RNA sequence: UUAAUUAUCUAUUCCGUACUU
RNA sequence: GUACGGAAUAGAUAAUUAAUU
């Protein structure tokens, strides 16, 4: 167990999780709760812009990012401080089609065990070339495999 | 006609963390 | 019962790129 909790102690004990999930764990000790408000949601489906605000007791702060996840993450990170007071897949497809080859293909060969810390290994396939990559999602794994493949097919 | 990328929402499944009964 | 977080599947919306017609 433990005693006399503090916001300085979480940074040494579990800084690996989001400040969103971590800031509410601190809220329970002080009786406060981090309320989340979306300040902004606009832009094209290629480079949009998001804003979050978090409120903990008599204080509130904001954060921003290219996604809903990145904007909420930065805002919780700012509250904690005051409480302490190109596409490789598309580039490869454009080459593979220009070289006269058949369209690229992707297949998973491996996966991690824990679902909360999932990982993937994916193979890229071209008319003569084959390469492998990995990532925290099947979409990220093919992106990594495409990045290594761009070095193989290109000369 | 085909392939690839990105953001948001809803539903389902799995997993992790905190609080509470 | 509540809040936050990741992965997979399905549906809806939107923008972008390449090849072909």
């Amino acid at each position: 167990g433990g005693s006399l909790p503090s916001i300085e102690q979480m940074l040494a004990a579990n800084p690996g999780k989001t400040p969103i999930s971590l800031l509410q764990e601190y809220g329970t000790r002080i009786g406060k709760t981090p309320v989340y408000d979306l300040l902004k949601a606009e832009g094209q489906a290629h480079q949009p812009n998001f804003t979050f605000r978090v409120t903990v007791g008599d204080t509130s702060c904001t954060g921003q990012g290219p996604s809903k996840k990145a904007a909420k993450h930065k805002a919780a990170e700012v509250a904690l401080k005051h409480l302490k007071g190109c596409n490789p897949v598309g580039a490869l497809q454009e080459l593979v089609v220009q070289k006269g080859w058949r369209l690229p293909e992707y297949t998973v060969t491996q996966e991690s065990g824990p679902a909360h810390r999932k990982e993937f290994t994916m193979t890229c396939r071209v008319e003569r070339f084959i390469e492998i990559g990995s990532g925290t999602s099947k979409k990220l794994a093919k992106r990594n495999a495409a990045a290594k493949m761009l070095l193989r097919v290109h000369t």
